[PDB]
């Protein structure tokens, strides 16, 4: 069997798998549903949820604007897959890969480049917002609607949305990173979801890779927590190493000193638990990183943090 | 010796190492200086130029806004390294890692999050532009100046620049992807550069990984060509396989059929040549990818493309 491994990367050499920014810190959370759809991959390399491989694809959209309606979510964007191929709403996924997996507003920019009969090759770009609370946020069905800055400089042409940050909506719908959008809109149930994750052994908590992402006004901290970073997902996809048991024991090491600072359980479906009680932001040395130790089972007792 | 290898990734699973977008196509160019500084890495895993590991770091800036001056490039941004550590202008690099490596305008957004005594935690974000033609574009010295949309909603606070696309500057300053900026400004020479690259065998041309990136007005095609994609750089940094000669023979394979479509030379300093004459956009199958074949040398004659 090909041996399992992690890439050797410090926290600042890691990308959040749920928003296209670096990891800032590690955080373990008090128990009490975690069911994110980006940043989902098994240790033997099976992508799940809406997870795809490119960091620049996370919370991005690609397609064409085809209509406008007289509502706040004005501009109707018919989606393609991020690689430009035609999107199939009957595929066994929750939504096009890369679609945001939280309730809130994503802010960034839209850009267009004309094709066909109308001024082919002409371009434009401007600030835009996507509300995942919108009744027109129906990416599983094949479209989302955009709010933009200048309604007079926008055409029915090929369009890309590049995310920059997140926020609460100004009408009081809050940014809730653990609440899934309704991918097919009002009165529909989400399907083909990656499953919820939780500790299943006494005294254990989830460990997250945390980023503080940009916000566009107000005091929101911009916290987005992922289960495993994007480079680990990319690595597992390449390696496809067989999982020899349900849990990989991993050690956080300081390579300068060679010491192990703490240990953790990396579960086969792609998340980490540690032995601790209470919310705790880790403050650990900058050169620190995890290494694979050995395969153990679900009932292995971790050294307390 | 540890065996050299490439990651197994199709073109739409690859990221441009000179701008944070996917690869669109492969392109070989007529001969006649190529000396880009992002996307530079040796086959044995040594990053060069201004190259760092994260796609989200390419053409990004991090720092603090500290002053404003009364001209178009108005807001003075004192730079940090992208991981937030203090930038040392005496280090052996051309500029902070991630700095753009072309002449033109990069457009995107700025975001702020206050620290210290003045409304800590308050945030704001808006459209911004960085001109690499500016006499205030002096990232090696530790600063760049920004143009922004709303001069009245911007503070002397921690600031991030997120790039979205590129364009020509007006008044006759064009987007020139092969012209390096003056990293220390007018009348100073760039230093610590990754070397220029060129074919050294008759009948050979460079092969590029090409993207058509967003533009913010006008008809520019947005072409940014890189020598090797970001995932290859990330892979070589991890693997650190010894280079057994100055030249690696690689083959472009269609995994569907098992056929080799063409072969190329992958040089030790991290670029590719093919045997062809003239500008040529390749049109090859979607599942195609390069594989390493064997170590060869400068006298190997490539099969014509
Ligand atoms: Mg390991
Ligand atoms: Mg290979």
């Amino acid at each position: 069997s090909k041996p399992f491994s992690l890439p050797i990367l410090t926290l600042s050499e890691l990308t959040n798998s749920r928003f296209p920014v670096p990891i800032d810190s590690l955080f373990t959370a008090q128990n009490n549903q975690v069911q994110c759809q980006n940043g989902r991959c098994t240790l033997d390399g099976e992508l799940q949820g809406t997870t795809q491989l490119l960091p620049t694809g996370i919370c991005a959209f690609r397609g064409r604007v085809t209509a406008q309606i007289n509502q706040r979510d004005r501009w109707h964007m018919q989606l393609q897959n991020l690689n430009g191929t035609t999107y199939d709403p009957t595929d066994d996924v929750p939504a096009p890969l890369g679609t945001p997996d939280f309730k809130g507003v994503v802010f960034g920019m839209v850009s267009q480049r004309n094709v066909g009969n109308d001024a082919p090759g002409s371009t434009r770009a401007q600030q835009a917002w996507v509300s995942t609370y919108s009744p027109q946020f129906v990416p599983k069905l094949g479209s989302v609607n955009l709010r933009i800055s200048d309604n007079d400089d926008f055409q029915f042409q090929p369009t890309k949305f590049t995310p920059v940050g997140v926020n609460d909506d100004d009408d009081g719908h809050p940014f809730r990173q653990w609440e899934l959008p309704n991918y097919s809109g009002e009165l529909t149930l989400n399907m083909n979801l990656a499953p919820p994750v939780a500790p299943n052994f006494p005294g254990e908590q989830l460990l997250f890779f945390r980023s503080f992402v940009p916000c566009s006004g107000g005091y929101n901290q911009g916290i987005i927590d992922c289960l495993i970073p994007q480079e680990w997902i990319q690595h597992f996809y390449q390696e496809s190493a067989p999982s020899q048991s349900d849990v990989a024991l991993i050690r956080y090491v300081n390579p300068d000193t060679g010491r192990t600072l703490f240990e953790a359980k990396l579960h086969r479906s792609g998340y980490i638990t540690v032995a601790h009680s209470g919310d705790y932001p880790l403050v650990v040395p900058a050169n620190g990183h995890f290494r694979f130790d050995s395969w153990v089972n679900q009932f292995y007792s971790l050294a307390p943090m």
